[PDB]
């Protein structure tokens, strides 16, 4: 815990200049146009522009301690908004685009973005999720749930049970919630188009699931300012400001990004909205 290999950490940004940046988000429209089933990837990089610091980014919350600084925060959990990434992907999952969203965030945004949570796997818990160590009933609460590496919160769960309520945030030593990678792992297997987006791709098993997508010929984008584990991998990579990528993309693709309500939960994925016809490709 004091000794965990936090990995490589503050590694030089890459960007693409803007003639390369735009062929690139191009490629990354066409790829979305032709795909039948699309898994996106996040990590803590589409959370930088709404204050939150990375882990591993030349000013990550690991990279700062290596260098006996601190990390900074631009906002509360509580006062997060979700960024233009975030609601991007709320648009995209509404019109069918994307299949499923796979998540190292503990931040809570997927889901205050009103994110359906039945096409949601949060692999390293979410700090705003309570659940019941009986009845393994979760509570998504308005404020973080106070305690982390699965600790009684507590408070008691209320379903018509008393059992002890827990937080979800993993530490080091704990494995991925079941339900959650193995959906997880399916939508990747299953998926022709993987999108990596604000992840370095250093943690086992979450940083590998991309991979899953090459197995049968699926193509994978990374889009990152740092080098990632995988980029040897990848059909495409894109090295630019996730927003600037996510806004370029739905401007090809026709879409608007949505209003942000303020943070409300969706269970279940409503029914799928019109989208625009699909370009000639070929
Ligand atoms: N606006 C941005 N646009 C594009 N890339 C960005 C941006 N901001 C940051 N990046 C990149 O975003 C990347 C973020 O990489 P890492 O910091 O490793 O975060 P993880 O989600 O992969 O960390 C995985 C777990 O490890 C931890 O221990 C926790 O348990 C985490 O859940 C960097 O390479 C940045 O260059
Ligand atoms: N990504 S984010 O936008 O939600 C974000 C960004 C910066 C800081 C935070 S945090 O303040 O809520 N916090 C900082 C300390 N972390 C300790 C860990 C304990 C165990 C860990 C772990 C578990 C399984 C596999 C590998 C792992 F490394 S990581 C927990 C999150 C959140
Ligand atoms: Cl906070
Ligand atoms: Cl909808
Ligand atoms: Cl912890
Ligand atoms: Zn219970």
């Amino acid at each position: 815990p004091f000794t965990a290999d936090k990995g490589k950490c503050g590694l030089p940004e890459i960007f693409d200049p803007p003639e390369e940046l735009e062929r690139k988000v191009w490629e990354l429209a066409r790829l979305v146009w032709q795909s039948s089933s699309v898994v996106f990837h996040t990590g803590a990089g589409i959370s930088t522009a709404s204050g939150i610091p990375d882990f591993r980014g030349p000013h990550g919350v690991w990279t700062m301690e290596e260098r006996g600084l601190a990390p900074k925060f631009d906002t509360t959990f509580e006062s997060a908004r979700p960024t233009q990434t975030h609601m991007a992907l709320v648009q995209l999952e509404r019109v069918g685009l994307l299949r499923f969203l796979v998540s190292q965030n503990v931040d809570g945004l997927h889901v205050r973005s009103g994110f359906p949570r039945d096409k949601l796997a949060e692999l390293h818990g979410n700090m705003f999720v309570e659940e019941c160590a009986k009845c393994k009933t979760q509570y998504v609460r308005d404020t973080v749930v106070g305690t982390m590496g699965l600790k009684a919160t507590g408070r008691l769960c209320t379903v018509a049970c008393r059992g002890e309520l827990r937080d979800t945030i993993l530490d080091w030593e704990d494995s991925l919630p079941d339900r959650d990678l193995a959906l997880a792992d399916e939508a990747s297997r299953n998926a022709d188009l993987s999108i990596t987006l604000g992840t370095s791709l250093q943690i086992r098993p979450s940083g590998n699931l991309p991979l899953a997508t090459k197995r049968r010929g699926g193509r994978l984008v990374i889009v990152n300012l740092q080098p990632t584990k995988h980029d040897r991998h990848a059909d495409l990579r894109i090295h630019g400001y996730v927003d600037e990528v996510m806004t370029r993309l739905m401007k090809h693709l026709g879409l608007e990004i949505p209003a942000w309500d303020g943070p409300r939960v969706l269970e279940r994925a409503l029914p799928p909205l019109p989208r625009p016809p699909t370009p000639k490709l070929e």
